Parts: C-alpha cells; structure tokens; sequence
C-alpha cells in the first residue's frame, strides 16, 4: 500500500459556554487541524491536532499546518501501514512538532484498521475495557461554586475529577481544595490537583503542606521537571507530570529517576500512537497511572485517545479526557465520542470506528499528491 | 557419607475455611513438594517447598518438581554434611530456582541433625529462644469483619498482626487499618500492612500520609524495589521488604543503602538455611528486625522457619509465619509445628525434631539413585 | 477468534561440531520446546524456547514445559489477536517464567500474522530493513585459535563478532582480546567483549584499563547490576547489559539512571515480542545500540529474533543472533532462517514466514483442548 | 555441654631473621595470647590472638589479656556448642574488643569440632578444597632487594605476592612495584600493593595513574575508609580494604555501596570464626575476592584461618597469610600448619587438628573455674 494523498483542513470549535479558563490558558474558540489520508487504493483515514489556545504548550494551529505542509510532499508514497517507518520518515522531514506528527500517526492508524478490518485498540494490544472512565476538569473560579460543579459531576458518573487551581494567590486555590473535598469525600472519587505550570516551589510546598488529609494527586504544580524534581523530597502528595513529559526520553527519565507518581499525557505532545504504546507500557511496568488525554480536538482526536485508553490495564487508567462536552457540532453523529455516566463507551467499527462528515471542514487548505 | 538416593513427593492440602485471600493470589488448595534424601547409611532426610499459589511469586508446584528432576541425578554421590559445598554443587547444575534447591537444604540440614545428634538451631549458630514468636495474618476483606478477627487474635496471644490490603480503592484499606487498630491500640501489639506488591506509588504514598499516628510498618508496598527506593524518603513509617528479597545479593544492597527497616524473609526464596543463616547475620548487624516465614506448607518447611527463627536476637524477632491452621492433616501427629498462644515451641528431637508419617505422600513423582 | 488447542512439543538439538562454550555453560545438545496454538477455525502458529542448558540463566527445558503445563489450560478460550491482553492473561495464571510465556506470545503474534495476512515485522511498527546484520559469537579457547575463527567470520561477512571470555585467568582473556583486534582491526568489524557474568570487578576494571586502544564494549562483565554500577564511572569503555535485562522494568532502570551504552537482549528472556518491541523503543528514544537474540534454538524462535530486528533503526541494531549454524536439521527445509554472507533475510510470508515440519518433532508431549 | 574452666596463657614468639616491617608497625618479637577452654567432661579446645605489635591495630597484648580477664568469669557455665548465643554473651560481658572474643570463639569451635568428631571447616559449610593457596607479603625494603624475594618466593610456589610500601616518599614505592613486576610478569602470578593506611590521597591517585600496565590490586591505601571512598572513582586500579573492615557492618556499607573490590580480612578483627563465616557468605553473593588471614601467631590462629579458607569459593580465595615462616618453635610438632609450595594443606583431625604441647607456653598467668 502506498500513501497516494495527504489534505489538511482547518476547521472552528465554539467553546460552549466559556471560557474555559486554565493556569496558562483562557479560550473561548478552538481552530482544530484534520488530515486525510488517500491510499492509492481510496481508502482513507483520518487524523487531528488541536492545540487549547497558543499558550498552553509550545504549539498553534497555525504552526500545525505549518508543519503538515512541510511533511506532506516528502510522506506521498510511503506506506501507512507501518507507523514506526512512517514516523521515522516523519523525523526524516521535520525535527520536533510531534504535535502535527501526531495528527499523521492517528490517520495511518485509522486506515490501517479500516484495511485490516480492525479495531485500533486491537492494532496497539487489544481491548482490555470496552468502556473507559473519563474524568472532569474543572476551571478556575470561586471555591463554593468549584465544589458545586464538584459534586454534579460526581452525581453524574465521573469516577475522577480533576480540579483546576493557579494564576491567584493560593489560600484561594486551597479553599477551593479544601470545600470540594467536603463535598465529594466519601464517594471513592479520586482527585487531581493541576497547577499546569503556574505554581513556584513556595505555593506548591504550601498545598501540600497544609492539606494531607485530602487526597489528591499534585499534576504539574511547577513550570519545569527541574522544580518538580527539587520539590519531591519534601510533598508527600503524589506528583503527576503533564506538560513536562514531552517525549518518550523525558517519561523514561521520569521512570527510571523516580521523579514522579503518574502523568497526565497528551497523545498528539507524545507524538501519536506509536509513541503512546510505548508509553503506555513503560508505566505498566513501573505502575504508573496516567490518563490518555488529549489539549482539545473533536470525535477523531477523541477516538484514538480512548482506543490506546482502552487497551490501558485498568487499575492504572486515571482516565480519558475529551472536549465533547464543549463541542457543539460532532463530526459523526452515529458512532462519535460522547460521554455517558462520566465514562466513554470505545466505538465498534473497524479503525477509530469515526466516519466524519468531511463536508463540515471545507475545502482543504493544502493538499499533496 | 555420602548420598545414595533423592526421593521427591507430590502433596495435596485445602485451605481450611478459605480461600485465603492475598492481593496476588487467592487460594483453595495448595501443592506441596517434598524431598527425601537417604543417605548411603540408610539415614533420611527432609524437606519442602509450597508455593502460595502460581501468582505470589516466580515459582510453583510443578516448576519445583521439574527443578529438582533437574538437578537430583547430578546430587547422587554429594556429601550431605555440607551444606554450602552442596549448595554450590546445585548451582552447577541448575540456576536460580533458589525454592527447589532450598528443599534439598533442609533436608541436608535435617540429614546432618540427626547424624550428630543435634538440633538445626544449634547447627545454624544456637538456640537463642525455645520458644519463639508467631504472627497471624489477616487475609482482605471488610473493614470490621478484619477488626474484628484482628481483635480475637490478639487475645489468643499473637504479639503481631499483619494486615493484608490492595487490589481495590485504597480508602478501603485505610478503612481498615483504622479500624483494626481502635481495637488494638493499647495492647502492644506490633503492627504490618502488607501491600503485596499491588499499590501504586501514589496510593503507599497516601496511607502513610494519612495515618502518622498508626504505628504499622509497611511490607513490600509496591511491586519493584525501584518504586520503594523512590517513595522511601517521602513515608514516615518504617518500610520491610518481602517479595523483594529474592537473593542475599538484593538484603546486602538493601541493608548496605538503607532502602528498608526490615525484612519478611522467607526461607525457600532465600535458597534455603544456609544462605538465610547469612541473612540473619546480616540483619542483626544492622539491627533490622525481621520475620522468618515461608510461602505455605506442613511441618517440614514450618520446622525449617521455626528452627532459624529461634537463632534470632529476640529483639528483632519479627516471629516465624506458619501455615499450621489452615492444614487439617499433620505430617507428624507427635512433634509437629503448632501454634500455641500466637506462639511456636521449638520441637526438641535431633536434625529438625519432625518425624512425617511417609504414608500420606503417595509413592515419590520421582526417584534417583 | 479463539484459541481451542494448544500442544506443547520436546526436541532435540545436538550441537554441530561440539560444545558451545561460555563461561556460565558449556552444552553438547541443546533441548527444544516448541508450542503449537491452535484457533477455532483450525488456523495454527508456532512458538519455540530453548533455553542453552541448565546454568546459563534461571531457565531449563524442564521448566518450559511445566511453566506451559500450567498456564496452558487457563488460556484456553482466550483471543490470540491481543498481545499484550494475552500476556496480562499469563500472568494471571503464572508469576514470572518469561521465558515460557514467550513461546505463547510468540505462537499468538504468528497466528496474528497469519489471520491477517501480514507479516510480523509489520505487526511490530514495520519492516525498516529487509535484511538483518547477525554478529557471529566465540566460544571460549585458545587465543590463537580464537584469533582465526575472529578472521575467517570477518571474511565470511559478519559486521560484528562477540568474544567470549572469563572462566580462568584474565590475562588469558586478554591475550585473547589484543589476538583477535589485530586481525580485524581496519576491516570495519565492531567488537564486543562478553564476561557471561564471570568477571569480578578486580578483572573487569583490569581489562578495560588495559586495552583503552582496542574499540570493544564490555558485555555483562560481572554477575549483578549491583557490581556493574559500581564499576561503571571507572571503566572507559562502553558497557552493554545482556543477563542482567531480565525485565522491561530492569530497562527502564538501566536506561533512565544511565547505567549502560547497551544491549544484547534475549526475546524469552523479556517475554516475548509484545515485550520486545517496548524494550526497542526505549533504546531508540535513549540512542542505546542492540541486539535481538535468543539463548539457542532452530526457525521458529530464529524467526521472531529476525522479525523483531527488522524493525530496529539499522544505526542501532547490533545484530540478530542465531543458532542456526549449530543446527543440522532446519524445521522448514524451504524458508527456514539461515545466515548468509553474516546476515539473515526477513521470511516473506505471513506471520513468522516459517512452516515448520511437526513431524520432525514427534508426537506432542501435552495436548490441551 | 558447659564451660567449666578458662585458661590464659603468654607466649613470646621471636621474629625470625627480623623484624618485619610494616608501614604501621616494625615488629621484633610478638607476644601471643592463648586460650583453652575446658568443658565439664574435660574435653578442651584451643583459641589465640596475637596483635602484629601495638600500633597496627586498636589492639595489643596486655590489651588482649585484659579483656579475656573481663569476659572470663562471665563465660563460665555457658554451652560452647553454640557460637552465636556465645558471642551475644560475650557481648553481654564487653563492647567491641573483637580481637579477644575471637580467641573464645574459636577455642569454642575448637571443642565443637572434637565432641561431635568434625572438622571445623565442616562446622562453616563445609570442605571446599583441602589444599588452600597461601600469598607471600614483603616487609618495606630496597626496590631490587624487594624484587628479588620476589621472585624467590613466586618460585617456592606462592600464587600470590603482597607488596608492602609507605612511610617514604612514593617515587621509592612506584619503583619498587614496577621492579616487582618485572621479575614476576608472565608467571601467572596475582599482585597486591599494600600501602597499610599510609598514603595520603595525593600519592595514592600518583601510585595508580602511573602504573595503569601493572595489575595490582591497591589494599588499604589510605587511612580510612572516608578517604578510600574519596579516590575510589579516580583510580581504575581495584581497591581492597584491610583495616578499614572492622566489623560486619563496616563490611556491608562497602559491599552493599560499591565502596571496594575485595578485602584483605582478618580473623581476630571481625570478631571470630562465626563472623567470619558470614563475612565469607557476604562476599560469595557479591564475587568479592578475599583473603582469610590474621595479623600473627602460631598453630592455633593458624589453623583457625586455614579452615575458614579451606571453605572458599576457590575462584575468589586470594589465600590464607599466616606467620608460620617467621615462628622458630610450632606448638604441634606433628600437625602444625606449614606452607609448603605456597600452599597449606588442612589438618585431618576433628577440630582444628591442632594439639598444642602445652608445657611450651609455661603456666596459665590467667584461670578461671
Ligand atoms: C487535559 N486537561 C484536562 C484538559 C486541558 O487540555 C488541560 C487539562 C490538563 O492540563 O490536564
Ligand atoms: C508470609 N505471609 C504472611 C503468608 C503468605 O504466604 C504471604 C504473607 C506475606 O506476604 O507476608
Ligand atoms: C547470545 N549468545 C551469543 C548466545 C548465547 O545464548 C549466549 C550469548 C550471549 O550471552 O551473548
Ligand atoms: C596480613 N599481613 C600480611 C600480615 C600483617 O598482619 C599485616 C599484613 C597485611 O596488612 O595484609
Ligand atoms: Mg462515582
Ligand atoms: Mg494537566
Ligand atoms: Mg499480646
Ligand atoms: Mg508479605
Ligand atoms: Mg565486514
Ligand atoms: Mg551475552
Ligand atoms: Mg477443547
Ligand atoms: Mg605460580
Ligand atoms: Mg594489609
Ligand atoms: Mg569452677
């Protein structure tokens, strides 16, 4: 099989009733990126790329299409059913931006499952959960309505919440904390506590310091692996890197120096499936638990996070995060990602069991062949 | 002298009111293997080797007998009086494997006792106590039921108790360690919970966070020495290795780096009396205290842990685990393994002081002369 | 799909031209167990574990088959086209024993292939060389007479040799070493040194400190981790893992703290292909150069060494090993692995390429339905 | 069995053509210490510690009949036939002292050994070789004079040379070592530089970064073990501690954090035949090559070292020193320990197979009943 033709499309996704505000990032519309892939045959897959905002992580839509263009005509004839080949000739084209790397590797895979007549979880080891749980992440606002939000969430299903803290003096971040575990201690909800990025060293020693009894797990309290690495010693929380873990080298310095509890990652920052497999095994290993998440992005995103989330060994699957809730527009109606009861239900069909309506995109904005 | 014969048994022994449930293995019934060796003098020997299921550990009932079909017809002719010489002679032929070839050095030591006239404690250094202390271990399940059960042990006389958790939401352990130690507090009662290699990080972090003023250790918390070595300096309770001390080599880089407070040891994973001799010495050196316990099995391998644990230092005399009350049938209705006041008596007679009713082992699975 | 039979099969392999020697064992005939699974629909695939005798590693033929004994009957019902699902399901039902759950694996990724219509190199990321670089390996001898054999494979094509040393005085070994470099040197022949774990550190830092001017890397000079880290910082030449990789978890240990240059990696030892392919990306990520042997055996085992390798980036990949030169009778007589010009072309059939002739091996010892 | 009396006896041992002369000590006539133990039944065993003059160790003479004085009184009535449970008495009686418990201790293992008719290399694990290679050590002297003794004693048979220097400047010891090695290069024989806690750090990095062709090994270099551990990654030269190993713990932080390469051991240093034995099992696990000596004496410290010796692995046995050489009169005219061919052959006789001629050590100075 031969890759015969590569379109990239722009497309605009309304957050429903934001902002959503995090640490390091307030948006209120989000430019999502798909590509197809044509094989000479005619079958095609498709992949996506969606940065939340240009701020959040070093990565834009505009530097995704970039980075698409510059690809593309050097990946035509390749052949897509052999990911690692693939990304290699991949880092053959262009050094980094596995952020659009990602968007390649998704859409191989999808056309590899669609030829083969199986499901990409069952391409990446096999399902081990047909349903995978998903968490919510809240954002940052007044504590009573935090807590709130909190306890809705958990009323619906979501097995895990995720609460977003930063950009403010902390005894408010803390008073948050504090009133959404009363409100949700004793319902075996686990918790995460994301700083991303925005705490120094003093208010995360403080977090941590002043709450032991309240159980979460500190996600990327501090800008750098430098600053989480000085802080470990002395927080007796869980740490969990997420923008951190850039790459495969970076989680493997993570697991072998003991720097962390877990992760929160970001399939397209790790560079697609590929390297999320790898990943996903390297913490197996270590029993580590982590999320498969990704910035944003709608139902193709969405499906290759919750097929590689699907073949996670569950008492390590801290969950997969998905925009749906903010989308208001599926690309495919019949068989896209939805959230129910706080968890997702893995689609059925052959590939990421996605079937966009590409009429929705308009016109691609660069096409190769 | 010199040895003319190796017999090896296959034996059956349901778990009284079980299963007994651990958070790598639950169990029904267990398959003993044990080992006679005849001297050219017609004097006998015995031991055992019982693995607590096939998950516990890297060893089973099947693999035990095919290691020792391995190495028997290389031992025909070896002097039985030298236990490192025939420890060596083993590892010539078979590496690894430390559970099989523990077997054939307690039947040597118990071969040597009986030859001259003299206890096994007294061949490994002396009998320090005659009579040593035992430990009960709970197996999972509700929180009060296992206070419950904590609570009659103790006043049968057991001076320790050791809780097992993991393989659910750690709340519920925490649940039930709380609740054990309301009803024990007071009575000074020594404290071990036991992960069983299943909590993440993340979750051994938490229970001792949250629990400063329980005074438990915590046994082999987490699956790989690397993940305790990380989590050390952040837990405040004093941390034991089990599974972890697979081998002399592993305790002398545990005790030489400070990685633990301590050790449940077990003899058939050790290699055997001769090299856990060694780790006694270690131990006391070092002032770590420690329990000397096995697997699973009868009144062979249970004398084998009673007579090295009564060579102990009292003080760091963590007790010998048994499996006495879960086995309805003794090998030896005189002189068999008992506990007594969550206590064990030394049996008096020569070599290991047990004499098995032969009969109950069926014909040997296999002969070597 | 799923599996309805699975038979287990024992076989000689006399050792052409007798004995292979390395410092941890000598063998004159090496015992192979080969597995046959078999789906619903009556398609098959072949696994093979051969481990090269007793002491090499704590592995045996024996053990094989009881490890298989023991876990074949629980997985019965399972979906052979679920790698790492399957495997989880091994270890449910056996702790440890890798290199017996790679025959599984192994057998699992043929079918796999088979069912498909792919071959096994494209199940694992993709073919990036069709024709693989194997190195050829020493016995221990003569220096003299080890310099010509280095000479006469040299010529033969191979792109790399593996001189074993240890077992007697270091001065021999090297004597050995400066021999053999100056036939190959300026031939572009890289070269590796291996201890088989036989060196103490007292020799390891003597042949190293010696020989700054002869370009080998020191393979698995001394038995323990422990005892190669300790001599790592005073060593100048390139330190290689091989027995010490007992596990992904070990890897990541080795690789993340940087405790060696490299590998020579063992598919059984690992635990098959599903293993394997983590263990290569976290080499490619690291830039550590390796192998993709196994400890002995014929086709079927020598084809999913060839498959893994094929995938390796070629600027890392140290070689495929073989026994195949030691080996009389080749089980598929048309497409059955063998070296040629110092290297291995990949099979181009489905799965592993290979058919082997089960007539050669007897009736199967265990049947399980 | 009980002790029913201890006696104490002086004995003067003039140096043969001396003295001898040692960084830390010039010695002309050593004063040992014997001491019998005599149970009720009447049957005796024999211990001795003779310190190499006052300033070799924290140890001497009147120091050595001090402690036996103190302990003495406390040890009558105590069961022999246990030396663990005797030494935790012993230590019940005196801290530390480790050079006068040893002469307990293996009088003790003495009398064991004639009441249950074993040789006390059968009493540690057993005979591993009844020939026990012995090495040759030179006094500090000119570097020719050196040089030839050297070679006399490489052709009397010693497999091993020991090279004393310090105490002057260190172009006199470079030149001594390299004069050393070229009479015994191509001899197969092993070399030892010992410099006896006499170099400060600064020469002792000069010694090894001038000689990288020369394979020594460097004993003791330095005082203490801070500034051993202080050079230990600038010398490629493997380093052994002597004085440093003062107890098992000592032991364990250098073997257990990499801190040397073998040792030089003495007997009456860490405390005795029962913690030798482990410090034996210590070093077996880690392939720590040792020696088993002690700092002077006649038959019966002798004998003492040759059967502990006797029960090293051979591959890691760098030999038993003992002073015979240097002792005109043996106290057993018929079974004493003598080098011949730089070898020692074990005694055949329960015990140690020592019988002293008591009448040569005149009356006890010290009895206690
Ligand atoms: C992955 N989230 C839950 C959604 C946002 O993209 C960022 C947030 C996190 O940093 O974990
Ligand atoms: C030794 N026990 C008390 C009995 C079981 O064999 C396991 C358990 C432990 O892991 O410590
Ligand atoms: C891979 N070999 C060449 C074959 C033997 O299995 C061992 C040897 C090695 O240890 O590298
Ligand atoms: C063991 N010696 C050879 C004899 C002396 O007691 C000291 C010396 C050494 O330090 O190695
Ligand atoms: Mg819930
Ligand atoms: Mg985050
Ligand atoms: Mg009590
Ligand atoms: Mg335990
Ligand atoms: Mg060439
Ligand atoms: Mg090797
Ligand atoms: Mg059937
Ligand atoms: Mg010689
Ligand atoms: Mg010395
Ligand atoms: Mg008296």
């Amino acid at each position: 099989m031969k890759i015969a033709e590569i379109h990239v499309y722009a497309h605009d996704l309304p957050v429903k009733d934001g902002p959503y505000t995090i640490a390091s990032s307030t948006v209120w519309s989000l430019q999502t990126t798909l590509v197809k892939i044509v094989a000479d045959s005619g079958l095609a897959g498709w992949g996506e790329t969606c940065p939340v905002g240009p701020t959040y992580a070093p990565s834009h839509a505009l530097g995704a299409r970039a980075a698409l263009a510059e690809m593309a005509p050097g990946l035509i004839g390749a052949n897509p059913l052999q990911p690692l080949v693939l990304r290699r000739r991949m880092d053959g084209l262009l050094c980094g931006h596995n952020y659009a790397k990602a968007a390649i590797d998704i859409a191989a895979y999808d056309l590899m499952g669609k030829h083969y007549g199986v499901r990409v979880a069952d391409l990446l080891g096999g399902v081990a959960a047909e349903r995978v749980p998903s968490y919510y992440a809240t954002g940052i606002g007044q504590p009573d309505e935090i807590a709130r939000i909190a306890a809705e969430k958990v009323a619906e299903g979501f097995p895990r919440l995720q609460i977003k803290i930063g950009g403010r003096p902390v005894e408010i971040d803390i008073e948050t904390v504090r009133k959404v575990w009363e409100r949700i201690r004793g319902t075996g909800t686990r918790l995460a506590v994301d700083g991303n990025r925005s705490l120094p060293s003093r208010d995360a020693l403080r977090l941590s310091r002043e709450c032991p009894e309240i159980p979460f797990v500190l996600e990327q309290p501090c800008n750098t692996l430098e600053e989480i690495a000085a802080i470990r010693g002395r927080v007796q929380h869980g740490i969990y890197l997420d923008e951190s873990g850039e790459d495969l080298s970076t989680v493997i310095r993570a697991a072998g120096q003991g720097l962390c509890d877990g992760f929160g990652m970001k399939l397209t920052r790790i560079g697609g499936l590929q390297q999320m497999a790898a990943f996903r095994d390297i913490c197996e290993a270590r029993a580590l638990p982590h999320s498969c998440d990704d910035a944003w992005g709608g139902d193709i995103i969405a499906a290759a996070c919750t097929h590689i989330g699907a073949t996670v060994q569950p008492r390590l699957n801290e969950g997969v995060w998905v925009a749906q809730p903010y989308i208001a527009q599926p690309y495919d109606e019949e068989n896209g990602i939805r959230i129910a009861g706080g968890h997702i239900d893995l689609p059925k069909g052959p590939g990421l069991g996605i079937t966009p309506d590409e009429s929705l995109f308009g016109p691609p904005v660069a096409s190769f062949s």
